[PDB]
């Protein structure tokens, strides 16, 4: 049992099927190259689709490579599953005979669940650095020229300089010298416990700064560390912004958006509100560590120009 000891796998489970359609069959030793799975914890299915496709097939879901139709990947109660929905995935053989010019072992390697390396053109067993960026997407910024281990930033004088009153602080505790702070985490002594992985409890009240102090590790490259961090944008970072008093701020640690995920979910949150930058503070020692920062909260609508905060990141990234 590919799935024993663990509890919140159902996306992974979800994915069987879809994967299967592209000769997949992924071994608990590989299952365990998903951060998620290894520490069992609640993810989208689709963005763990995408992170998959690009490291079989070096390609992400802008490829079409999974765009047939053929399996559902559904949501019942917070939970993925197969049941039949307008969301279906599977491997495209038109679109793999279109790119099978380029990339001739491409067909090859979806009918055996091989990875098609990008580098050779040659077939590998699976393996999570061989292909470390989907070749198909324009990155929007400059990704880091090396990573390092530091300790982890301490952002408590950056939050305290932020305009507001009360804060709410995700994830990770941080004392915030002058405002009120409310700490929602899955430790016995926050002030709201809950499961970070389920995102912000409904529950929760409203306030005018909300600092997501949640990080996600380096393992394989800047790419990685970023659509693996996509997800706590989505669940935290995101649903943070209904727990906002009109014209609030939320501050987010974050990667950039090296992928297509993370460059929509950002893209989602900048629009509601007046103002959003990219900050890399001197307290922020790991390299590929930013702070998003939005402010000014409101259900306006109105237009975001990504191009803004990628020229920031590219910036900061390439010390520019």
């Amino acid at each position: 049992d590919v799935f024993q000891n663990k509890a919140n796998v159902c996306w992974a489970k979800a994915l069987v099927p879809v994967l299967k359609t592209a000769g997949i069959d992924m071994t608990t030793e590989q299952w365990n190259t998903v951060d998620y799975f290894e520490t069992d914890k609640a993810h989208s299915a689709e963005i763990v689709l995408n992170q998959l496709c690009v490291r079989f097939f070096g390609l992400d879901l802008d490829s079409g490579l999974f765009s047939a139709p053929t399996v559902p990947l559904s949501i019942r109660n917070n939970h993925w599953d197969n049941s039949p929905s307008p969301n279906m995935y599977g491997l495209n053989k038109e679109v793999v005979r279109q790119l099978s010019r380029r990339y001739p072992q491409l067909p090859r390697a979806v009918a055996t669940g091989r990875v098609y390396d990008m580098n050779t053109g040659t077939l590998r067993n699976y393996d999570p650095r061989i292909n470390l960026v989907p070749v198909n997407r324009r990155l929007p910024h400059a990704l880091v020229l090396h990573h390092n281990e530091h300790p982890q930033s301490d952002f408590s004088s950056f939050v305290s300089k932020l305009k507001g009153r009360t804060v709410l602080v995700v994830g990770e505790k941080l004392s915030v010298p002058g405002k009120m702070v409310d700490w929602l985490s899955d430790r016995p002594e926050a002030t709201f416990r809950a499961r970070l992985d389920l995102g912000i409890p409904g529950d929760v009240p409203k306030y005018d700064i909300i600092f997501v102090n949640v990080r996600t590790p380096y393992k394989y490259h800047h790419y990685q560390q970023c659509e693996d961090h996509a997800i706590k944008l989505s669940m935290l970072t995101k649903k943070a912004c209904l727990h906002l008093n009109p014209g609030g701020t939320c501050v987010s640690i974050g990667y950039g958006y090296a992928d297509r995920a993370s460059e929509s979910i950002i893209g989602a949150i900048a629009r509601q509100f007046k103002f959003s930058r990219v900050c890399k503070p001197k307290s922020s020692l790991e390299e590929t560590e930013v702070l998003f920062v939005f402010i000014g909260y409101d259900r306006k609508a109105r237009t975001h120009n990504p191009y803004k905060l990628s020229s920031t990141l590219t910036n900061i990234y390439t010390g520019s």
